[PDB]
């Protein structure tokens, strides 16, 4: 349940958002568009829907499925 550093290395299986938002799959390009495909980050762990932080932000975070909000961090602890 929780991330060390600032999470750059964090390669759990948390998909919730801190307001408790589910995460947008990296892939999905809905119902947010952007750039941080699996495919143009190979080495970021962009798996499924998983939090992750392939831009050095503080700690995990994802883009959110609800329309509304484009992202939001993690609701994970720092080890
Ligand atoms: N760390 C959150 C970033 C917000 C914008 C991400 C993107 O639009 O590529």
């Amino acid at each position: 349940q929780c991330y060390h550093g600032n999470g750059q290395s964090y390669r759990g299986t948390f998909s919730t958002t801190v307001t408790g938002r589910t995460c947008q799959s990296w892939s999905s390009m809905t119902p947010h568009r952007h750039q941080r495909t699996p495919e143009n980050y190979p080495n970021d762990g962009l798996t499924m829907n998983y939090c992750r932080n392939p831009d050095a932000d503080t700690g995990p975070w994802c883009f959110t499925t609800d329309p509304s909000i484009r992202w939001e961090y993690c609701n994970l602890t720092r080890c």
